[PDB]
């Protein structure tokens, strides 16, 4: 199973005029990073329903994955699926990305593109989709195994999800967010993993990414404590390998230097009155 290279892109995938599209949709930039981090229970209940639909596109396009599959069709797949829900895909046009959701194989860390490419036996398969409906969003990735995968890459997906449910589990007001990171890093060293540092959460909202920050590492000069109605995604990407990377030149797709494989999952969070809600639980 050798590295991976680009394939063929598919055209642009069409969405219905009648979903609204995010503000962002064919400009260069998005208007966002300044939204408050404390949403207003309208957008709460809003985000519950972005939430579920991300939710479900994901879980439809993952059980696709196969052996002899592409990323391309997964993105068919979360594609409808959104389009289905009245939903748009907020990847779409979003700092000009072409597709749907992100598909990252193998040594892609995050940020993989739909494409030609053929998934074999023995890969893992990243899926991250978001939902922008009713003017908010949801986000959502999960990496799944495709046919006969190593023992070595099942423990890596099996312990990165349980980093990230363990992560969650600290979700609570008073809290301070810097747990997060902390829990995430010292379960990762514990297999002797390396937490990717250069990528991390967000909050999210009315926009994709609201300027909240959420570091995957343990980083304790962060002072921000965490807040009821606060909405923020844990995304921890978890590497076999050293932690230095490249990025193809579609300006996107980010790969391990070593070509060693990397994991990732992620939710959207609420922080309720007492504790979490998963807002992209099944
Ligand atoms: C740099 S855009 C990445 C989009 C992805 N859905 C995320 O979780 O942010
Ligand atoms: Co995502
Ligand atoms: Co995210
Ligand atoms: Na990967």
């Amino acid at each position: 199973r050798t590295a991976l290279s680009p394939g063929v892109l598919s055209p642009t995938r069409p969405v219905p005029n009648w979903i609204a599209r995010p503000e962002y949709v064919g400009k260069p930039a998005a208007q966002e990073g300044s939204e408050p981090w404390v949403q207003t229970p309208e957008v709460i209940e809003k985000m519950r329903v972005a939430g579920r639909i991300a939710a479900g596109a994901l879980a439809e396009a993952g059980k696709a994955v196969a052996p002899g599959v592409t990323t391309d069709e997964l993105d068919r797949i979360a594609h409808e699926y959104l389009v289905d829900n009245g939903a748009y895909p907020s990847t779409l046009g979003y700092k000009g990305f072409p597709k749907s959701c992100m598909t990252s194989l193998n040594e892609v860390i995050c940020h993989g593109i739909p494409d030609s490419t053929v998934i074999t036996d023995g890969d893992i398969v990243n899926i991250d989709v978001t939902a922008y409906i009713g003017g908010v969003h949801g986000d959502t990735n999960a990496t799944f195994p495709a046919g006969d995968v190593a023992d070595e890459h099942r423990l890596l997906v099996d312990r990165t999800r349980e980093a990230t449910m363990r992560a969650i589990n600290t979700v609570k007001p008073g809290r301070a967010l810097s747990v997060i990171g902390r829990v995430i890093e010292s379960y990762a060293n514990r297999f002797g993993y390396n937490v990717v540092r250069d990528f991390t959460g967000h909050g999210i909202g009315t926009t994709f990414h609201n300027g909240l920050v959420v570091l995957h590492y343990d980083q304790p000069a962060v002072e921000t404590i965490m807040q009821p109605g606060m909405t923020f995604t844990i995304e921890p990407m978890i590497n076999l390998g050293a932690l230095d990377y490249e990025i193809w030149d579609d300006g996107w797709t980010v790969v391990t230097k070593d070509r060693k494989w990397t994991a990732q999952f992620e939710h959207t969070l609420l922080v309720t009155d007492t504790g979490v809600e998963i807002l992209t639980a099944l």
